[PDB]
């Protein structure tokens, strides 16, 4: 049950004037594509605070990648879901190397010890098995957000992203034709997508949704990866390839623009990006 919003004063949305004319702001299945200028954060914050929303953030820091946690967490404290309840879940092979980062009120961090795989490919992929922790998330958070650690927040990432299931447009492919998408192209793989299929190329570094939908996605991807392994094939881009197959066949209910996953070193700062929110660390 949802209580009424309070009286709020804000500019009237004008039907005969788009918020953005330069970009697609809704998919053909009527999912919003989240860009700066498309949302009033005050309205959204009200809607989500009235539900006492808790957001879980999962992040893997294995072997040398523990070095990225301090900046990741400090910047998340400045920019990620500020004002809302947040539970970070840090999955690591080195619990003692997790930095002691000072957290704001209503925010907590759990360190979860996992095994370290030799191959970075396996480390990256095996994130699906670990996320699929099932009993824990259901009791503790409403939404799960799954991100890479070699990153920093530079601007607001908030409740505008929350929805049953979301993916993020990969910054290298948002302007590309589908034939250029680096989907898995071998029919022998469960991740296979033909040249005439595909909506978007989503990045493995930022996806999420409700706990139920995220655990459906991660279970499905893990099972598909196990089939591939049994068949002696490894998808070209690992769990990202599987994530893309899943989101082709199960359309996300929001899509995040590349504001939400950017690499300024490789791609600069195009005019179409009004904000750079969450960016790669060299
Ligand atoms: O040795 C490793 C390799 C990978 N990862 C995790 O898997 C994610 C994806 O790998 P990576 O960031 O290297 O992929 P890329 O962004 O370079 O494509 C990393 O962000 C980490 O969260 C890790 O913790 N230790
Ligand atoms: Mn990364």
């Amino acid at each position: 049950f949802m209580v009424s919003l309070p009286r709020m004063v804000y500019p009237q949305p004008k039907v005969l004037t788009p918020c953005r004319k330069d970009v697609l702001v809704v998919t053909p299945w009527l999912a919003p594509i989240v860009w700066e200028g498309t949302f009033n954060i005050d309205i959204l914050n009200e809607q989500f605070r009235l539900q006492n929303t808790t957001i879980g953030l999962t992040v893997f820091a294995i072997k040398k990648y523990v070095a990225f946690l301090k900046l990741f967490l400090e910047t998340a404290e400045k920019h990620f879901m500020v004002g809302h309840r947040v539970h970070y879940y840090v999955f690591t092979d080195q619990p003692a190397a997790v930095p002691r980062v000072t957290l704001g009120t209503g925010r907590q961090l759990s360190v979860l010890e996992v095994r370290a795989y030799k191959r970075w490919q396996d480390v990256s992929m095996r994130r699906m098995e670990m996320i699929s922790c099932e009993r824990r998330f259901l009791s503790e958070v409403d939404y799960l957000v799954c991100v890479d650690v070699d990153m920093e927040f530079r601007d607001h990432v908030g409740v505008e992203i929350l929805t049953p299931l979301f993916g993020t447009l990969h910054p290298g492919f948002y302007g590309s034709s589908r034939e250029a998408f680096t989907y898995e192209r071998r029919p022998q793989s469960q991740a296979y997508i033909p040249k005439d299929e595909g909506d978007f190329y989503y990045m493995g570094a930022f996806f999420g949704g409700s706990v139920q939908e995220v655990q459906r996605l991660t279970r499905a991807c893990h099972q598909a990866m196990m089939v591939d392994q049994a068949n002696g094939i490894e998808a070209v881009w690992h769990d990202e390839s599987h994530l893309n197959k899943y989101l082709l066949r199960h359309k996300p209910t929001k899509v995040l623009s590349p504001e939400y996953l950017w690499d300024q070193q490789l791609l600069g700062w195009p005019a179409v990006l009004r904000k750079l929110r969450f960016t790669a660390v060299p």
